[PDB]
């Protein structure tokens, strides 16, 4: 418990302050106090004194280091989009698209997950191993389930994970073993809502409504707990425009709106708080709409490859002002890695580029962006979130380029024959970093894992 | 040393006989002396017994177990196009398409591995590390000097590793300070297969003749190393219809050809023993030339899309009978894994059948044929490698998917929640696995690495 204690990290820091930018600060001293950033001071020649400068009711004694060669600190990874409670099936999808794969593996799961001994055993490790892997920040969709969704938050708030937490709400188009009624559906959302306010009452732990589709919920479903967003001013998490399956059957049970994006728009759930997943096939209009509402983007892209779902115009996104952040989608992604979802991003808008132009394409930069800053601006929480600079959380990773098993590897001779830059080193573990390189992680200037 | 030892493990085995089937094969013992597999039976009982019943001349003491839950055997990976000289860039290469990158990147860095302590030092991390994913058998592309060719040769045979080590040719369109006269190009081609053959004596190591592709070679010198080719009964690799603009500079250099294909056809280097690397952007007529020369395609799907080079269409060569393999193609490929490079042909399928259909969708028991035996009928060496059957050489890997810090979880309740098949295992540690599965690896029924 580092609270009350003054805290200064020295070393280098790599983060993203704007997209496509690497900002790169090496024997720098970042003081951290209670969880918040207070000074970030470039070449420091004296850490502690940096401390006592800032502060004068302090003194050495009141002031811990943390002394970071091939290690540098970098912002946690956030990702946006995660369903916990399918975990158990990553890597589970066989020849499947979306609508198939929900009926085969994800219900089943999900239902699945009502026994509390499973769903503890799957939320324990999940939060544990995005933590191994960076991520520090996670909107988290459970299932329909009020209990397990409540544990999931009593565990988030335990492990020292940031997270949303959100209880899935389906009334329609579900089987019988997994579907809730209207009103359940509602009241048990205004309960987890309350639970996680009023009773885990943890900052590092929000709610945030969750209907899973369109084709999930009904219009007075969507319309209830578009109130109860107004009214709470809650975060709101759902699908959009994933799998052209998906987007003929919203199409046809929604006849009266313009689109998809004007389904969630009529009945009240595109706000500034409102993450979109996937939004691969928007229309023009409907891109137009999830600007003025101010919404963000979860860019799933190894779920949207893997699923057959499409290619996230994420160029196209970021060109008309949306946000867009980074999420693994478990399961329907494989991976609990932003690090591993930044790759596919990087990779996906170069398919893109192949056919467009090479401006659809994203730099190591700018994934590095994505999967921070670009998920805490889809997040609202990037003037609190998403680089090192004063007055943010130091959520936090230590990346170790040569910790062991590492398949980061740099030669002496790189460090007349060619040399590497900052840069290169940040793209070696861009490419081929994994968690065993994140050694250490830090949520609100704690640290919540050790390698 | 396991020569003259017989040996058998017992266990799991894993492998792909045919595209598209996966052999799981459950307490199984094989039988392997001196590098082949002498039997395969299933439901063994006497492992020990297996052997005296399959050998007379055999005694209990001259046998030796190896026993393999959450593990199995899986052959080898192929790696049918590895630049080993270009290792230290991995990650390294921005914005770049594949001319480019060739510029800034890859001569300057293969240039420098003259300096021997370099080179050695570069061969010794990526035959290690090739090894540690399970890489048994991989084409080496070196670079243009004899000597470190030389060195890349002895190292492949004192580690262990079953090589095929090219020099590279090329003698036109190359900077002053990395390029060979037409002379120097075959002549010291000629000693590296003769060194090899010779010298190195050593049946895991091979020579291939190298031209690095068209623009760098000349007629004269694609005429000559073909008559060596053809003489000798050589493999050859090179690369094909990578990059459009390459294309281009092909067409513009070789205006009495038809394309690309067919210049390597009509000086003579499509051979049933060419190693084809890349072949996105083919013409049906030249798909069909390779058919005819039984060439085989190197697809190396990370390098596709990292260089914005293009989409192999994986399905479309298989479909008209063409053998493809998988390659990491370092450095333009970030990883030495297979099992990467696996995933990523997957989801590059994907990406295609986006836009095709569903037929141009590699299923992970695809990948997995094309990580193996694929290769292996790319280096035509299929008869002998890729699949645990008789008379074929124990080349394999121990997939551990509880080893130490292993990404592929699976909870006790999945061995009434949904359960996984052995598939569905297979297919975890496919997606979420990398080296740290890989414990154990064995080229020719040497055991040439240990986690
Ligand atoms: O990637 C996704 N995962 C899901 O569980 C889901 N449900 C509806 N739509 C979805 N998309
Ligand atoms: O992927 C590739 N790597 C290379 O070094 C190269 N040279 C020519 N063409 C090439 N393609
Ligand atoms: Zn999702
Ligand atoms: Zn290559």
């Amino acid at each position: 418990d580092k609270h009350g204690k003054f805290l200064v990290f020295f070393g280098t820091f790599v983060d993203t302050p704007k997209l496509g930018e690497l900002r790169i600060r090496e024997k720098t001293s970042v003081g951290v106090l209670n969880g918040i950033i207070r000074f970030v001071n470039r070449n420091s020649l004296d850490p502690v004194k940096d401390c006592l400068d800032h502060d004068s009711s302090l003194s050495p004694e009141d002031v811990t280091v943390v002394d970071i060669n091939n290690s540098f600190y970098f912002p946690g990874f956030v990702d946006t989009h995660n369903h916990v409670s399918q975990y158990p099936n990553v890597g589970v999808f066989g020849n499947s698209t979306l609508l198939d794969w929900l009926e085969k593996y994800t219900f089943p799961i999900e239902a699945a997950l009502a026994n509390e001994n499973i769903a503890r055993e799957v939320y324990n490790k999940v939060i544990s191993k995005t933590l191994s892997h960076g991520t520090t920040t996670v909107a988290y969709y459970n299932t329909i389930d009020l209990k397990s969704t409540k544990l999931l938050a009593q565990l988030s708030s335990l492990l020292g994970q940031r997270v949303l937490v959100g209880k899935v709400c389906m009334d329609t188009n579900g089987p019988e073993y997994y579907i809730e009624d209207t009103k359940t559906s509602f009241e048990s959302t205004v309960k987890v809502v309350k639970y996680i306010r009023e009773t885990i009452c943890d900052p590092l732990v929000n709610p945030i409504v969750t209907p899973r589709f369109a084709p999930s919920c009904s219009r007075e479903l969507m319309q209830q707990l578009s109130k109860l967003v107004k009214d709470e001013n809650i975060h709101v998490q759902t699908h959009l425009s994933e799998n052209k399956e998906e987007i003929q059957w919203v199409q046809d049970l929604f006849p009266e709106c313009e689109s998809y994006t004007d389904v969630y728009d009529k009945y009240g759930l595109l706000t500034e708080k409102t993450v979109l997943a996937h939004c691969i096939h928007l229309t023009d209009a409907e891109a137009r709409v999830i600007k003025q509402r101010r919404c963000g983007i979860s860019h799933c892209p190894i779920s949207n490859s893997s699923l057959t779902s499409g290619e996230c115009r994420v160029r196209w996104l970021l060109d008309q002002g949306i946000k867009v952040g980074l999420g693994t989608d478990v399961s329907a992604g494989h991976s609990c890695s932003i690090l591993t979802t930044g790759r596919q991003a990087f990779a996906v808008s170069r398919h893109l580029a192949m056919r467009e132009t090479d401006h659809a394409k994203l730099s190591v930069s700018e994934c590095l962006f994505l999967a921070t800053m670009g998920g805490a601006q889809v997040l609202r929480m990037d003037e609190t979130l998403g680089t090192f600079d004063v007055g943010k959380q130091f959520d936090a990773q230590m990346i170790d380029t040569n910790a062991p098993g590492s398949n980061v590897d740099m030669f002496h001779w790189q460090l007349n024959p060619p040399l590497l830059t900052n840069e290169d080193i940040i793209a070696k573990w861009f490419f081929n970093g994994d968690d065993r390189n994140t050694t250490k992680v830090w949520v609100a200037g704690q640290q919540v894992y050790q390698i």
